């Protein structure tokens, strides 16, 4: 068979990707990125692979040195320019991406991040064919995996760039013998993953332990979960849910010790393991003890 692929990508996520066709038979003509390096430059130097880095991809020229190339396809992980619509129909097989949820699930810029703090059970990768909506094309291939309640936005992000990769891989394959079905977005069951804002990193102590928890996962390692404490922003990076009953009001401390900062919640209670205050690094709730036990009241110290 073998393809030749333009690949368009920048952060860690698409590197996967891009090794896999690097390690196939396929030949990556070029590989765009961010402008100055991202892990993607690295690794297509490593490679011997000719690097372009347009700030953007409207310009005449640039546009024009892109769809001059002669790719069968064009393939793209996390590359933060919109292809324009000669892009997209530039190459025989299209622009092709891979989409970190379960399409129609999540479009958009934070599925990882959306899934996790809605408790999903389950995410995967999506291999979708581009066009000039945002995140609406035809769907090629899926894979799913299971999303567990110890995993952060870190680890999911981590084990989904490996599926992708294959699933791209095996997806480019089938679709060079025509052996693709294609399934056309069902658009009742759309839902946007938009980019989490500032306000929505808030821990609101009314709510659930388990919901928090949530969050404090979904947010770590962006932008992180937070609340207050004396006045102060306090960012929680860590975080245990412990079923148990309270009688104190939300944001109230039950308990501080080292095995973590026990906090009530609308129900059930949330330990903080790991917490950062203003321009400090990230410490233990044993650290925190240690340097400010003396401001840990339970029954009456209150967090928000
Ligand atoms: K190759």
């Amino acid at each position: 068979m073998s393809l030749k692929i333009v690949f368009a990508g920048t952060p860690q996520f698409a590197v996967p990707t891009l090794r896999a066709l690097i390690d196939s038979s396929h030949r990556v003509l070029a590989v765009y990125t961010q402008p100055d390096e991202s892990p993607v430059k690295e690794i297509a130097r490593q490679n011997e692979i000719p690097i372009i880095q347009p700030f953007s991809l409207r310009d005449e020229v640039e546009q024009e040195k892109l769809i001059a190339m002669n790719a069968d396809v064009m393939v793209v992980v996390a590359y933060g320019l919109i292809l324009p619509k000669k892009a997209l129909n530039a190459f025989r097989l299209g622009c092709v991406n891979v989409h970190a949820s379960l399409l129609p699930r999540w479009r958009g810029a934070a599925p990882i991040q959306r899934a996790i703090l809605a408790g999903d059970r389950e995410t995967g990768i999506s291999i979708m064919q581009m066009n000039e909506g945002l995140d609406t094309g035809d769907v090629l291939a899926k894979s799913a995996c299971v999303i567990s309640s110890e995993d952060t936005a870190a680890d999911l992000h981590d084990r989904l760039s490996l599926i992708g990769a294959d699933l791209l891989l095996e997806s480019l394959a089938k679709l060079e013998k025509g052996d693709i079905k294609l399934e056309k977005q069902d658009e009742a069951s759309a839902t946007y993953a938009s980019k989490i804002q500032k306000q929505e990193a808030l821990i609101d102590w009314r709510k659930s332990a388990v919901e928090i928890a949530r969050q404090v996962r979904a947010f770590n390692p962006t932008p992180i979960a937070f609340t207050y404490f004396e006045g102060q922003p306090m960012r929680i990076w860590r975080a245990t849910v412990v079923d148990e009953k309270t009688d104190f009001e939300p944001g109230v401390l039950v308990d501080a010790d080292k095995k973590g900062i026990s906090i009530a919640a609308g129900s059930g209670i949330l330990r903080l393991h790991q917490l950062q205050l203003p321009g400090k690094r990230v410490c233990s709730a044993g650290d925190f003890i240690n340097a400010h036990g003396d401001k840990l009241i339970p029954g009456k110290t209150v967090f928000g």
